[PDB]
């Protein structure tokens, strides 16, 4: 179970989350143990939340390796298209590159564009919402990366935090 | 619940088998539906089939459109990497194209190059088993592509028809 | 012998459909039982449609799958070009790559570049009507894709659209 | 409604016919008047007599110009797939960069590959039968590339040839 | 011999004259036989043309096959380059493409970027006018291209569109 | 501190690769925890190693990660050339896409890289020795890469596996 | 190691002129280069930004012309592959043109890299931590030195200074 | 008017003409002056020449600068296809890049094939017959190259070079 | 030997460009030998001139043929680049490539090269001042190219321009 | 400069070991280079190249690490795009490898590039005639020297002499 802070959303849609607050939300996205089993749990956790809170809406979920090795994929409702996996391809290089979300790089990118700014190119990047490192308790690099796409941005940006610190928390266990 | 044959593989492993009689098999791989939710049952569906049948064996399994819109994609246990990927998508490649399993097209061909008989690269082209086309019923042509990576090929591709057929047979 | 709503093609060309009416007319197109004669049939149909409704007009029409294998391709009247082709490869591949039609893409994407919104080459994806999915009645995920180019845009996605609607009552 | 020599079809698969054989029957191929809509009656008429003289077999069936626009293409039986797409390109883009069919051309080789004698990539070009060009009376230059695949590579390059001569005949 | 209608140049340069004005004269560049012969004929009548109205000009002039082959290429004059080629390729490519002599082509699209209009290069297609293709008595597609470089472009397409019509002019 | 089993050298550098033992060496080669500081102290670590053992031939050390983000990069005498990158950048690769070490995956085959046996190309993947991955206690997967070039590939990699298990004990 | 902040004002209001940069940087050489130097110069940066950066990931290179790299490091937690990328971006700038990122970047000034100077921004970065190591001895530099992640002019101060800094020896 | 010596062909065909022999061929093959009129003259003259030893077979000739900048194109009997024009490239890359004949330099190349022999790809590079270097008197470097292709490989050599000497010659006036 | 004339420098350096004089000004530079000598030769000879009238600015000179070949190639002091290599390259392009000098081609350009006039891409082709074709009595085409780089775009050219003329007549 | 016939047939013969080659390829460096430097290197090897080889093209070429070329030269008529493509496949494999071309080729054997060593053929020459200008007070090169057309032996022992003929000034 795990819901979507409504005013942190929306204080999320409109700007003026400060970068160093999300930088706060993300670094609490971490697991102790990082295992096959542990991608597909977590993995399908999220589509069965996203399911829950957003229902007849297509997503697409990622886990993968800093290396591109791909764990779990899942596709939520079905409207879904190869595009998605454009996006997720393209979110996730800018989260395993810079060491941020992809929503916190579209953040400090303003205006102003990849091109000019990160000197990358947009095609290849994506500096929208949905990927979110996961971390590793010990490691100080993550030990993979959670990417959602197809909801509004900041939609995707909060599930992957949510559903990661929702899932990490019941390994409270 | 899904069983291997035990005569059938140890035949396709020592290429015992027509291409007639592999054809005849995928042929009878198809369903009557296909929704986001089929692939996703379908591919846990073959993930735990996997895991029973060879367990500690890490299995790399997927399900993509032809158009390369992957639905499902799952690792079976520890030890899976990178190049399972590679062999997903140099398999799968191979499969849509050709419009046969992975495993049938290395049949076809046997002991020539990709190359050679084909004229397809084989960095990109796989000709070892473990994709399988999904069929549709009401179609000539495929839903999807089912592809199994990490076993022996005969493996990757047996688990991928039977588990298919198996699958498709499940139904009220 | 298919008729197209003068007032509709004018709903069109003044964007004054909502999306999820284009959706609506979109969905609705689709097919029971997806063969080599279907395809065959259809694009012979849709040859006769618009040369009996654009007598003068060099109109190219195309049948593909997902995976970009060709069933059908024909020009209807003798002004064609090699740019035709690619107009077809363009708006086939935006259908394809997003879950609609070209011209329902065209409208989501407005004023903005395609590099700008949806961070794609133009010179590799089309935004302009005319290449309009051929969905499954119970798959989720389409047949194939259909493809009309040189009329104008508006023209090219409703004689798609009003094609495969009216080739669907073929029903026997 | 037409018949291959079943002589000459074996004449042809082992390599008796010399190659100013081959250029004969070819320089043969040839028309008055090419339009949109020759191009469509060629193309209908080699379906249909493909699928009469083939009727379990998956062919496919192209005519483009020599700058590679596409007035034809069509498949035959339910068994087509992308590799047929890439046959077509491969057969027609030999046809057209050297002066005659691909079945000419793949005699003129032998047993040394493209890339030794041509000097060609043979992922790039095929030797192979099955593209023929349709040549002009009183130009020098064909008017475009018809191009069958699928059928044995003697039998694509016989029914491409046979046709075409045999169409020719449609005058009134 | 070739004279221009100076009154026709004039309206050229100042971009009055209409696009069916335009489509009408290339329609009428048109020859019934094309040999490799008649390419040699009316490339040297061109050249001495060229370099009787524009004596101290240097001008390149081609005629290629749609294929990319070329039958006649000259110089008319000394200080020709490089980049002459470059401009022959360019302006060859967008009209063979589109079917339309290169100069109808920068009519169309006026003051908007190649990559805006037409989703093309431009250091690829080349729209500035000097490209005619030479169109075929019994084909709807075209003999060849007809390319001239080196003059304004008006003149270019002026020089290639008269001597083009000139040369189609006589015969017994 | 570490020392280098001439014994094992020796079955190393003809015939026992029995790829069990190979295996059984590499899932030995973890640390409970990876930093920044971690990496610094082991590259340090490994250059006096070498530098002790082999001390006066030239060796390239580096770790970086599985997206190939370079923590440490070190050589040990004069005489290293770029060539040295190439073996790193080669050896990484091949060690980080497959799930073992370089020489792991020579000793997997006596065939063609480019396409006999594993369908990569040799100028991009190296099957000599000398890459090993750094493992995670709590993790199915690696932290890291750890690469050594220019001794012999044996060497290359023996140091590298002992350096690791050492590094980790104390 | 302490960087002076009334220079580091000046090179962030950009009112050190090219002839002064040249100078600084003209002042940065060795005597000795070797396998061992790169190592000890190497370092001693690391600890040095450890020092006046605290909180900072940053990453330090030491490379020859042709690319063959001596030293890399990381002086925290929180670096990432793009350092790596500003790392080659920055390096290739000052290989290329005989002076460093800062000095091309204020050579730049409003302009673009494509614009002026005629190259691929992707490929070349002028924001100055790429600094030169130079030969006495020589008119052609030993090897480059690049820092990334202190944003713009303390990249390439810190570089300048524990340059010079440990050039006295 | 071009005679091919029929014992010089045949000498080629079977091989044994001595590298340092061809050199000597090839280097006679020079101009005094080199204009764009010339460039259109000696291009007639060969399709003449061409046309007359050897009616009904179609053959392209090429002249162009070390630069590509191409002067003179034709096709003499129209059984031609852009196959020739891949030739024509090909020996004219050879030729202007290493200085010889592109028949002398399959000469030297032997057995052994272009990738091994000289480090360059031989779908580049071609070396058959036809291209031959048009030299200057004076330059040390040549004016341009002359190709030609479609006959058999010896005979493009020998019918460039006799051209080449004969055009030259009637400079005599 | 060879002097530059401050006052046509200063005509070119800003308006005077009517292109009919930069050409009779080109037209005017050929040989009427060219040899592996005379490339060594004029090479020679222009490093000195550069040396002589710039004595501390570092400057690239360089004669290649038409087809790339590159017979001579120095530098006049320390403090020259790789930059200079691409500039280079790139204006000896643009002036292989037209009829004419870079910085004729400059001048008649006061536009986007990538594309506004020319349809080049800038990376590829430079059009400011360096390049000269080196002429031929006997050829209406062009025996090799010379290219200066290094000093402002005029002095380039004109360096280029009156050591041909120079070496020419002297 | 002259070639000793015994030493240019052990090269040829392929009898003179690594640690030799290594040798006398170490024994080449100077103390100083600079611009002028380069020339006088340059100039001084082609007639050397003239005197020894009168009727033979030869390239000769100094070149920096990173590519930046200072001389560059040919001896006679004859020459051709093809030595530049020697210079640079001979020169890439020196600064890349450490090693003289020659060096490299003796360290190949019958062996291909591709499979010995994993690189391309058309990229990476093992002929030799590119030796390394050594640094005194460095490990790492000064810069390449380049010498092609004189065959493979020959090319190679050139540049080693001039250069050791050179360093003695």
């Amino acid at each position: 179970m795990v819901v979507l802070d409504k005013k942190l959303l929306e204080r999320l849609t409109s700007r003026k989350v400060p970068l160093e607050e999300l930088e706060d939300m993300e670094k609490r996205c971490f697991l102790s143990t990082f295992t096959y089993q542990d991608a597909f749990d977590l993995g399908t956790y999220i589509r069965n939340a996203v399911k829950e809170n957003f229902p007849e809406k297509p997503v697409a979920i990622d886990i993968s390796l800093p290396n591109g090795h791909c764990l779990f994929r899942t596709v939520t409702y079905g409207g879904s298209a190869l595009d998605n996996d454009f996006w997720i391809q393209r979110k996730k290089k800018t989260a395993l590159r810079f060491g941020h979300s992809s929503f916190y790089m579209g953040c400090k990118k303003g205006d102003k564009t990849p091109e000019e700014k990160f000197f990358v190119d947009s095609k290849e990047y994506a500096f929208h919402g949905g990927a979110v490192l996961i971390q590793s308790e010990r490691s100080d690099y993550p030990y993979a990366c959670l990417t959602i796409s197809g909801l509004k941005q900041e939609e995707d940006h909060l599930m992957a935090v949510s559903s990661l610190i929702a899932f990490a928390n019941e390994s409270l266990e």
